[PDB]
């Protein structure tokens, strides 16, 4: 915001004993507004870097075994137990789409994130898990 970034930079400036008390709360304030967004930001940046990453990780190990691969056991397993995890997440992004109601670029990102998560998850349910 361009503009309170300026009505402080001048109360700050200011040499009456009214502005400084102003430009206090606004700081005050500012300062407590940057706190609740950061953190909303870091849990959904979190969040879609765990999402993106187990997307790429399984669908590897998905992919390895379509004619020959992955240890048939030990690696049939890992799978399993990422896949899971997938599926645990569907409901984190669906809150986090839910709660990011001020920001569709963001919110966008997170529903990009669901499809990637989403489609994985029809495919270690399709090929793999689902032949046999």
């Amino acid at each position: 915001d361009e503009e309170k970034s300026k009505m402080l930079a001048r109360l700050l400036k200011s040499s009456h004993p009214e502005d400084l008390r102003a430009a206090n709360k606004l700081i005050k304030e500012m300062v407590q507004e940057d706190q609740k967004r950061m953190e909303k930001i870091s849990k959904r940046v979190n969040a879609i870097e765990e999402v993106n990453n187990n997307v790429k990780l399984l669908t590897e190990m998905v992919m390895s075994h379509s004619q020959g691969g992955a240890a048939a056991g030990s690696s049939e397993d890992l799978m399993k137990e990422l896949y899971q995890r997938c599926e645990r997440m569907r409901p984190t992004l669906f809150r986090l789409a839910s709660d990011t109601e001020d920001n569709d670029e963001a919110l966008a990102e997170i529903l990009q994130a669901n499809d990637n998560l989403t489609q994985v998850i029809n495919l270690y349910k399709q090929l793999v898990r689902g032949e046999e």
